[PDB]
């Protein structure tokens, strides 16, 4: 038999063991309230609860009211499969979907969008396999109700789950980074710089034991410097090794870019949906890379880094989404709170002029300096 | 052996089993004459007739008059396999590669593409298995030439179709839908909205007997009120099921959009190619989702639907064509004919002040009426 | 068991016998100066030499100084497998990589892209099996230094690698086209048309012998006339047939384009990302196309052509990149010298009045002649 396959050959193969199931905010009177009742300040609740094996291929999620309004970084959500009582998914929502902070933006992706209107349609195409059931959990964590959620949950129902199948793993993390005691001394401006031979410092975005590989990245920095934000290297340490094997050059060309960018770019598996519009690197950048055709696979252990600024040296507002697969479903480190994510306001020319202040007096405050000096 | 697979990885590997083909209307002298001779008003032609065992995975098409002066809602193109003497694909050739109306406009999905000159670069890599012989034919129902018709069907000749191959298949329809008897009560801004508990009165994409998977569909509204035409739920039937087994909540939500939009938008699987550019939403929308990942599997039977506004109360000028496989050749419902399917004119400010007319007489003439009483 | 497959579904599959490695610019003591030493002018060096078995499944590269200071055409990337002394893929880097000339531009397609800042980010997503090592060359040919070279060479180590693995193979060409001996005869404005029927003069951009399949080309076309330069058949000679078996119909009808096209588009398998913005189609051009769900497949042999103009009658500067793989790795023809690939200068308004001139001549220099007699 020949062994001719590709995406479009594949498709037009017929399929053995599937079921399409699908649950959704239908109206279940079939009037057009199409979305679920009201969730108060603080509320829980399981929007699916699917028995037995399957493979979820298709969400998609939309709320009222739209941000700002209603930010999409208060609301959680949280998946739990083969009947564990810990989630195997946990993120702010909009973080999770490609959202950052309480912002909306058009941007698509191969597993991830938000599409129109203005970012509200959100929608994953990551593949979710379970064996003893799932679980999917909506928390409020706004100060407002959530008027209005729609979605659509879409899975095939199997009758025997591929053996070699893994669980789907997302996790939210967010750091306020903290500069080098000698200061943010990037690019050696405000003094000598120093190697980081261990990563010892380095933001983790991804720590996790089991055997599988790592797929993707959502990378939101809110930088509080017009200085660059992206000298630093990713650095991964697979299976416990004491010098990590993968060890990289820059965060713009870990996201396949280069040389220090601020431009809107897209591709299947990279690019950067919302970019700063200010002096230099000051404000809010996302960036994203999908690992598909280049998966980091682990067979016990891994730790996925990433220096904030070289030598970890700046003062950054960061946070990230991790997506892996895993051969069992298992447990994620505490969520960051509400207080701890919290968007940090924009630097804006009152604070610049405050720095200069300090500046000049630092410079003996002589009446017509400059600020080049 | 490793089980390591992903569409770059698998395009590294040699393949077995498979020669290319190409029929094409390159001039057979040598010269440049590389299109067909003219089509005159209802002329019928097969330009491609392969014998044996395939899979056709690339077709290009081009026409000259272009749009307006040449629709290319009136050029039919129907494909027929394995000896039947009815098509398998049969649909208007601009609809049938994601160009509405007599439109012409440049997007790109992964399966379809209408690329430059604005639009008329038709391109579609859906493959497509055969056993039997497949003949592709085009119709001229326009009341002019088709001047210049360019074509390239690549393909992969067999000497063994791998056994679970499925056979394409792809139908235009249209449907000037009705408005319910107490009008057009969407959003219940004129009257009291009612459950749709049946889907009765949907609007029907798709309808097949036998085992496969839908995968597409081009969705074409013209909207004769700029009231939101997309309330609307998608309702699917599975193999002769009672009650839907899957139930939409919005056309926008079935899209991978939501909030009532009108920006265009693209992403490989889904996208806004045409969008209405007028007063809410008055005019033409073009929508498309493919179901690659994410394919609607059965095996008996499946009727695809969706209502037409809430509980199928609005009038549009809706057409769409559904691409689906199956494990053989099947028959298709009649096509509309040519005048069921001729685009509608656009709604204007004369027909408007009209309809304000009769509503100022519905108020009883108040000399200052204003218009939101 | 289920035979479910895509690419998302595939994804969520545990892996076996891979382990990800990365050849990277990293700064080896921990500082900041994550890129390779200067290049002096000439200067090679083997930027990584790999032992055993693996894949390469991605590549990331950017250069400083940035075009148009420093030429990504003078610098040349070689690829060796299985300790062979000759390379499978020779190629000045941009051209390599989707970058023409001596220029820049974002643009993203599924396997290479040239990402911000304003196409200095050069990535590649082709896999890359190898037996018996791998090593990669960059060599300097500009008159100037590479101050700084940076990248990450992505692999996967595989204990066995599966049996039907085959070789990436990227050369690049180029020529100056030579007219017909009649002159630049297109569309039968300056003379009569002849008919190609062998192909004889067609411009090569691959030819090799071997089993494999053809995935892609990058075609860079300077067109010195603002007439269409693209009324150009592409011809394939598969296995050594005397007639070739795959013939076409135009240069933009075999990139899914028509009608003259010199519109900016993109698709993760073909597009236009770099265009002539000038009278006619007079200028640059840049055009792709990637056979990834659709190869050329070979079991002995492949000529891969294109006229250069219909019947082959223009002038045109033109060099590709073609990529393909094969059973084993193979040598390439000699590649174009430094000169032979120069850039061209733009044909400007003064020389376009030297021809005005010569061609009033031609009429007898009457006094108000316009231009179009
Ligand atoms: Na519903
Ligand atoms: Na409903
Ligand atoms: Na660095
Ligand atoms: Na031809
Ligand atoms: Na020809
Ligand atoms: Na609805
Ligand atoms: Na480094
Ligand atoms: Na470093
Ligand atoms: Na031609």
């Amino acid at each position: 038999q020949s062994n001719m396959t590709n995406e479009m050959f594949d498709l037009a193969k017929l399929k053995s063991g599937v079921k399409n199931k699908r649950i959704s905010s239908t109206d279940p009177t079939g009037g057009n309230r199409d979305h679920l009742e009201p969730f108060k300040p603080g509320e829980k609740r399981i929007i699916a609860d699917i028995k037995g094996m399957g493979v979820i291929n298709h969400i998609w999620v939309t709320i009222a009211p739209p941000p700002p309004t209603l930010s999409r970084n208060d609301i959680i959500i949280r998946m739990y499969w083969d009947g564990n009582d810990y989630p195997s998914v946990e993120s702010p929502i909009g973080p999770f979907f490609g959202q950052g902070w309480d912002e909306r933006y058009n941007y698509a992706s191969l597993p991830l969008s938000a599409g129109p209107e203005n970012g509200t349609g959100l929608s994953c195409y990551f593949a979710m396999p379970f064996e003893k059931g799932a679980r999917i959990e909506i928390e409020n964590q706004s100060d407002r109700n959530i008027d209005a959620f729609y979605f659509y949950v879409d899975y095939l129902e199997m009758a025997k789950l591929p053996k070699d199948m893994g669980r789907f793993h997302a996790w939210y993390n967010h750091n306020l980074t903290e500069a080098l005691p000698e200061g943010e001394t990037e690019w050696g401006v405000t003094g000598a710089q120093k190697p980081n031979t261990t990563g010892e410092r380095n933001y983790v975005f991804m720590e996790t034991q089991g055997k599988g590989h790592f797929v993707g990245i959502n990378y939101y920095v809110h930088c509080p410097t017009p200085m660059w934000y992206g000298e630093g290297d990713d650095m991964w340490f697979i299976d416990g090794e004491k010098v990590p094997s993968l060890i990289g050059t820059g965060t713009e060309d870990f996201f396949n870019t280069a040389w220090c960018p601020k431009e809107a770019f897209s591709h299947p598996y990279f690019g950067y949906p919302r970019v700063n519009n200010d002096i230099g690197w000051l404000g809010r950048t996302h960036v994203y890379r999908f690992f598909i055709e280049d998966p980091i696979f682990f067979e016990k252990s891994l730790k996925g880094t990433i220096e904030h600024g070289s030598n970890n040296n700046l003062t950054l507002d960061l946070s990230t989404v991790a997506y892996w697969y895993q051969d069992s479903a298992v447990a994620l480190p505490e969520a960051p709170t509400k207080a701890q994510r919290a968007p940090k306001p924009f630097i804006n020319h009152v604070d610049i002029h405050r720095w200069r202040d300090a500046w000049r007096k630092s410079k003996g405050n002589k009446a017509t300096l400059w600020g080049n000096e």
